[PDB]
């Protein structure tokens, strides 16, 4: 048996993992253009694992990333104010995808996969825009948005994982941790 | 008008409670949905029949009333009498898809408003164990097809097509929108 640690700094992703009832420690650490969006969010879930994993070799560490996609463009967490009001009218009347890598890192077993959510917007007005970026939620979040909260009123609706658009598929999560028998 | 919420939802409660109106929760309890009707037509006439029951004691008002059934194959499930039954439902959903169908109906002397959002669940299949130790923690006794969205039911679901917060009572971006119109 090895412990469990929560290679994150994300209260989502906290709450996710709670709900498996499994003791758990959280250890956050510091943190291509060649590569695709699915090859990229791996690769940071991965690297997000392995700077944990390399330091507590004896456990087992879950690592976890999450980008907001459309048309090949992949929005990250809005630096300004103007950028998430920018993302949110990219975002408005259309669809978009959110992708979520899981990386679970053991010294004798590793498991890497993507969960891909299609998230569907109304069209959203100005006024809109601007009340729900000062309830600072947008600027926590890639793509400028949060599927909890006000966030909520923008989603028309999704096909996929909503607990992968909070940042962790909790249901494959804890399926590929059953092959590292949990503990 | 003041703005009624015609449930005792918690979930129907948090939900309304995004929009950042004042409302107050008001219930008058209405029940026998006739097979000669859908499942869609039916839980429409639910949602109806809950708003239109409390805006007759609030003419003045503008009420909201909704209600959730859990269907697969033409056959909704109610919420499970006995613990056999919950595993008999679950262990029926268990790797394959169901339809959520929220009705929700907006009712005011001027003006009145009922739809339904449908949505796909899809579970994975599931263990004997894993219904019953679900089963020893009491969450699905209280929800329609013995299972809820939150909580350890989150992880018997493989994927939605459709709205998350209608699943949990309430398509609040639909009743959102909806309440604009009023």
């Amino acid at each position: 048996t090895k412990p469990l640690i929560l290679a994150s700094q994300s209260p989502r992703r906290k709450e996710l993992l709670d709900l498996l009832q499994l003791p758990y420690s959280i250890i956050v650490s510091e943190v291509n253009r060649n590569f695709s969006p699915e090859e990229n969010v791996q690769w940071l879930a991965k690297q997000k694992a392995k700077a944990v994993a390399d330091l507590h070799p004896h456990a087992i560490v879950i690592g976890a990333d999450t980008m907001v996609c459309l048309d090949g463009e992949c929005l990250g967490k809005p630096q300004d104010q103007e950028e998430a009001a920018s993302m949110l009218r990219r975002l408005s009347g259309r669809s978009h995808s959110v992708i979520t890598a899981v990386s679970i890192q053991a010294e004798n077993h590793s498991e890497t996969f993507y969960d891909k959510t299609e998230v569907a917007f109304w069209s959203l007005s100005e006024e809109e825009i601007w009340t729900y970026i000062e309830t600072k939620e947008p600027m926590d979040k890639a793509g400028a948005y949060g599927i909890q909260g006000r966030g909520a009123l923008f989603v028309k609706k999704i096909d996929g994982d909503y607990y992968s658009v909070m940042g962790l598929p909790i249901s494959k999560t804890m399926r590929a941790l059953r092959h590292f028998d949990i503990r």
